[PDB]
């Protein structure tokens, strides 16, 4: 999940 979150809010922002 880390992994997956951090790009999630990477890409969001």
């Amino acid at each position: 999940a880390a992994a997956a979150l951090a790009a999630a809010l990477a890409q969001a922002l």
